[PDB]
């Protein structure tokens, strides 16, 4: 299982190093049961693009940063891009993309509180 990471250059991947500074996220309520996922280190929001890539942006007006967190028992949740209907996936190789099949083995996350309001997004594997 890997921690979701938004790098300073805007790329998104996974990592097992919990000491990385780019895995801490601020989840800000948006209404509609929708939220934003903001990497506090760089001020970048998690974004799923319609083509399936995942990256970071500071553009708060961007429509692809809105997410729905959907609980799936056992502590796990899914993270769905509202605008494209894609679920966040962290692949075994460490790459991060979007998929529209809810049956995928790598789209389930466990949210881990850091103690300061910020949370880690860790893939269950």
């Amino acid at each position: 299982g890997q921690y979701l990471r938004i790098n300073p250059d805007g790329t998104v991947d996974g990592t097992r190093d919990r000491s990385d500074t780019h895995i801490q996220f601020q989840i800000s309520p948006e209404g509609n049961g929708e939220v934003l996922l903001k990497s506090t280190e760089t001020g970048q929001y998690l974004r799923i693009n319609p083509d399936g890539t995942v990256d970071g942006t500071r553009d708060r007006s961007d429509t692809h940063i809105q997410f729905q967190i959907s609980p799936e028992g056992n502590g796990e949740v899914l993270l769905k891009s509202t605008e494209t209907g894609q679920y966040l996936r962290i692949n075994p190789d460490g790459t991060v993309d979007g998929t529209r099949d809810r049956s995928d083995t790598h789209i389930q996350f466990q949210i881990s509180p850091e103690g300061n309001g910020e949370v880690l997004l860790k893939s269950t594997e």
